[PDB]
């Protein structure tokens, strides 16, 4: 394994399989929401899966400064065990984009 | 055909699940609206549990058949239609509200 731990606003490579359906699946990038201490202690995390297919859905947020231009899904929120699923740091995301994700999550469940 | 609405408590099979993530059949709280759930066939729910460890993010659910606790730390976007999520009841407004609060504190 490794000593790596996910932090808020990070970008990780994780496998979301198995999946029932219409739940972003397979290996892919995910933006980490939950803070470093929750991630560390609980060994779990909150994250939004990323995709290279932009269909123009409302909760889609565009991520720049990456290896392949794509979108993160803000309404797709995922609770996972990262230490168990072997999350790996893929990089970082700009504060504004993380902010738009978080902003959309309170819009989805704020109602 | 039934669709999950905000505040609804539903019965759903979370399997398969890996790690410390909640698995098996159990209730859950829909934090997503009716229209979204109806469109995407998806939804955001917090899985409940009968075992309260006194964890910081535990929100006590009162008034159900069993006395459990909903976990706000785990917010899962699942396909309720695909898993055949069934309505078990409703959570009191203040419960859904406390849940929203805790979740949004873990985020925001």
């Amino acid at each position: 394994v490794s000593r790596y731990v996910p932090d808020m606003g990070d970008l990780i490579w994780v496998d979301f399989d198995p999946t029932k359906g219409s739940e972003q699946a397979g290996h892919r990038p995910a933006v980490v929401l939950s803070p470093f201490m929750y991630n560390n202690k609980t060994g779990m995390c909150l994250c939004v899966p990323c995709t290279t297919q932009s269909k123009g859905y409302p909760f889609e947020v565009v991520l720049s400064g990456q290896e392949r231009d794509g979108v993160a899904l803000a309404d797709q929120v995922k609770s996972i065990a990262w230490r168990a699923r072997g999350a790996t740091k893929k990089g970082t995301v700009a504060p504004e984009e993380l902010q738009l994700i978080k902003a959309k999550i309170n819009v989805l469940i704020g109602h």
